[PDB]
């Protein structure tokens, strides 16, 4: 509390409501704007209040007041109690206070990275801004103080106004009034400059197209069966993508007026609808083929809400085109082209209208240590991206390494447990004992890897032994190389539940220690989905950057998903972290089928073992265009698939090919084998209280336990083409949905795992047609792996590598990201 406060000195500035003084005496103690200052909190239980003074003014109602910029307190960040009890953070919050609510001046050391930050392997100090929406750690702004700002210069306040004036409406040129509305020639949001002529994206629902659609006939329920033949039918009890924006090209643009002058918060945008192919009357079995980025021209206009539109998009007439539609297609983010117009009245497609016509810095690759490299499926997508080099990896089973090498003749791979490899240089090593040069510090620009997180899994409450099993663990050497070598930038890649291992302290330490380190840093979960390929796959993305560099953000979904499949907010002692990602609903792209993925690859059997096959044919999707390419190659590779026991060959056989169809479906038959053994009958002598008997009479319990009662030990049945154990569990597991499951053509990849089984926790690995589980080929189709790229091993070791990858596209997303921060 402060009773005796008096100013100091000539007021620096004197506006009409306040004047402003540089110094104030406190209980005869001076205090000066940039001065630090702690307040008691009401709450006894939050952590002390924290303050930069930045401005010292008096109010006409006789208060003496400070602007105070508040210090986030470690305990108030992800880092929880994992953070140093005397590290501050900023944030952009601040307020204006009374002086005599100080309690006392402290001292705030700004800990600035040391010149030399490339060579490092009682007092409150701070070097990072926390961003509390992100969970982003990052450098403190460079924004200095002019003589204009000079007396109440404050970064949040600051950082609030650049916020609103970016994120809000502004119109840049106003053309005519006509019937009170000002049609303009351009306007801005967000950051974006739209003009006339310029496309937009708009949510699915922004406008409507005139073609008239006959809702789907569809069907009644499916044919009836008889339920001994199919007892396990009735488990199966009880075209969810959204779609991707509209797109429009900008006609006019006109806002209404207030007080004479023009309302900002009501543009309105009148557009030329485009229609993507599936959007005609060829609906979807009409496109298969056609290009992601091709639209049809078209006269039907829509009035629009500038508020709705989600971005700026790029449409250009095909024979305009100074380029090929391939060049010029994957020259840019958000392009697209037509070739015809669509006229929604005679289901015709024209040409063009005439007015849809026209009128008529290299970067260095940065040098790349990839640690835990695996098959090399995150170096092939930075590669991609042409931010980097992977000039080193480190792969300690021998296979994956092998293919590393297949696929990067110029990265010198060293097969090789990474901690040994460390000691090694720590050792002052050149060299490891087959003339390998170890890299050094100064070598590596950016650190990438997916270290196995094995343990971990039992949520339960971080021991004192865990701490230690973290110590040692192979996240911690990771950031042991980050530590030591000091990269510029730092990519650690996992499985989505990274970010909970433990009540999420496993996250929280890694981030904890990033920051020690002084690093940058953020995390998010990222849906592979979203950016190409037709797979369920959430994972973990933990990004840092070094004191110099921005860091990265998060990739902007690309493609339209399955809702409940992108499920990317993470939640940290209750609070929920999301990423800086907009695209919380649609997108440009229209999401990736089974059918884009594979329907081109010849027919194979169980088994199937010929590494080397031709295509009998040509790519079919624009997936596959893509993935096979425009060069000549006639050699498919790896399309091969485990051979099955009879048994389980017998299983695939018997699953129908209707979507959705999995071990449900299966007959309770005798079969012969191809062994001479036989598939039984499986038999039900219980009651299942639950499920209740069959049409048939039958009973529906395979065990005592569905009675009720604990298991009978002689219930195992074996040798049965209905797997026992399947009904057994049945009912406390939503009926096993998914085993022994065909994909559907319209549906997507479960997660792409290691060694995909029928009967694995997610079984539906099965071929949409064939009778066998998917190939190592498919399984790469699955990921985002090119049809040119390696594997190597055995069948088994080809599928770890391919479920362990991280997709590239996915890979190819992030790249471009940190692409953005090699700018300048
Ligand atoms: N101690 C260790 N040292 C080096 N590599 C290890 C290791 N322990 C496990 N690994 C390897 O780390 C890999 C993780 S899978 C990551 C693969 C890679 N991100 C990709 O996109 O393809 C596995 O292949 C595993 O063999
Ligand atoms: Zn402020
Ligand atoms: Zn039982």
């Amino acid at each position: 509390s402060k009773d005796r406060i008096s100013w100091l000195g000539q007021p620096m500035k004197i506006e009409e409501n306040r004047t402003y003084y540089q110094k104030v005496s406190i209980d005869e103690e001076m205090l000066e704007v940039g001065d630090c200052v702690s307040v008691i909190p009401d709450d006894s239980s939050k952590p002390l209040y924290l303050a930069r003074v930045t401005a010292l003014w008096e109010d006409k109602n006789g208060q003496m007041m400070f602007h105070a910029h508040w210090f986030c307190a470690g305990t108030d960040t992800v880092l929880g109690a994992t953070s140093d009890p005397l590290e501050l953070f900023l944030v952009g919050e601040c307020e204006n206070m009374q002086l005599s609510y100080i309690h006392s001046k402290v001292k705030v050391i700004y800990k600035a990275p040391s010149e030399n930050w490339a060579m490092e392997g009682k007092t409150y100090f701070f070097q990072l801004w926390y961003n509390q929406e992100y969970a982003r750690f990052e450098s403190p702004p460079k924004t200095q103080p002019t003589e204009d700002n000079k007396h109440k210069f404050c970064l949040s306040c600051i950082r609030l106004a650049e916020l609103r004036q970016k994120e809000m409406p502004k119109v840049l040129e106003q053309i005519e009034e006509v019937d009170g509305r000002v049609y303009c020639s351009s306007i801005t949001k967000n950051g974006v400059v739209y003009r006339l002529g310029d496309s937009v994206y708009l949510p699915p629902e922004a406008f409507t197209f005139n073609i008239k659609v006959a809702s789907p006939v569809k069907r009644p329920k499916k044919d009836p069966v008889n339920e001994t033949l199919y007892p396990e039918h009735y488990r199966k009890y009880s075209l969810d993508a959204p779609e991707p924006y509209r797109i429009g090209r900008i006609k006019e643009i006109h806002c209404g007026k207030k007080k004479g002058k023009v309302n900002e918060a009501d543009i309105k945008l009148r557009l030329y609808k485009f229609y993507r192919p599936e959007n005609t009357h060829r609906s979807y079995n009409g496109s298969y083929h056609t290009d992601i980025n091709m639209l049809y021209w078209s006269d039907e206009e829509a009035v629009v809400n500038f508020s709705d539109v989600q971005g700026r998009c790029t449409v250009e007439y095909g024979e305009d085109l100074l380029e090929s539609i391939q060049d010029y297609s994957q020259g840019g983010p958000d392009r697209f082209y037509f070739l015809e117009a669509y006229n929604s009245k005679t289901k015709n497609f024209e040409d063009p209208p005439n007015h849809a016509r026209s009128p008529g810095i290299k970067l260095p690759k940065l040098r790349t240590l990839d640690v835990f490299s695996g098959c090399g499926g995150l170096s092939e997508g930075f590669h991609q991206a042409g931010i980097s080099e992977t000039l080193w990896a480190i792969e300690m089973w021998d296979p994956a390494a092998q293919a590393f090498r297949l696929n990067n003749p110029g990265t010198t791979v060293f097969t090789e447990d990474c901690n040994v490899l460390l000691k090694l240089v720590m050792a002052g090593e050149v060299t490891n004992s087959l003339g390998q040069r170890l890299p050094q510090k100064g070598d590596v620009e950016m650190l990438c890897g997916g270290p196995p997180c094995q343990g971990f899994s039992g949520m339960n409450r971080f021991n004192s032994r865990t701490y230690s099993k973290f110590k040692n663990s192979l996240v911690v050497s990771f950031l042991s190389y980050c530590d030591y070598y000091r990269p510029r930038f730092f990519l650690l890649e996992n499985v989505r539940n990274f970010v909970s291992y433990r009540r999420s302290m496993v996250l929280k330490l890694t981030l904890r220690c990033l920051v020690r380190m002084g690093y940058q840093c953020t995390f998010g979960v990222l849906q592979a989905g979203q950016y190409g390929v037709a797979q369920t796959r959430r994972r973990a993305i933990i990004l840092a950057a070094a004191p110099g560099e921005k860091l990265p953000l998060f990739p902007e979904p690309l493609h339209v998903f399955a809702p409940r499949a992108c499920q990317l907010s993470v939640v940290v002692d209750d609070k929920k972290f999301v990423s800086n990602i907009t695209r919380l609903s649609s997108g440009p792209f229209r999401t990736i089928t089974v059918r884009d993925t594979m329907s081109d690859l010849p027919e194979i059997q169980n088994g199937a073992s010929n590494s080397e096959i031709p295509y009998n044919g040509e790519p079919l999707s624009w997936f596959q265009r893509q993935l096979r390419g425009s060069h000549y190659q006639p050699i498919l590779r790896d399309h091969i698939c485990k051979d099955m026991s009879p048994l389980v060959a017998a299983r695939m056989r018997h699953i129908p090919l209707f979507p959705g169809s999995d071990w449900r479906d299966l007959p309770n038959i005798q079969v012969r084998l191809g062994d001479g053994v036989i598939a039984h009958k499986l038999q039900y002598t219980f009651h299942d209280v639950k499920n209740g008997y069959s049409s048939t009479g039958a009973l529906r319990g395979v065990c005592s336990c569905a009675e009720g009662k604990a298991c009978d030990p002689e219930s195992r049945q074996f040798s049965t083409l209905i797997p026992w154990c399947l009904p057994h569990t049945g009912n406390r597991h939503n009926h096993w949905a998914g085993l022994y499951g065909r994909l559907e053509w319209d549906g997507f990849f479960s997660t792409t795992v290691t060694n995909p089984e029928p009967m694995g926790k997610q079984g539906r690995v099965l071929h949409p047609e064939q009778h066998r589980v998917v190939s190592v080929r498919e399984c790469a189709r699955s990921q985002g792996f090119p049809d040119s790229y390696r594997f190597f091993g055995n069948i088994l070791d080809r599928h770890r590598q391919v479920g362990n990858a991280v997709p590239p596209p996915l890979a190819k997303a992030i790249g471009l990201e940190i692409k953005l921060c090699l700018l300048s």
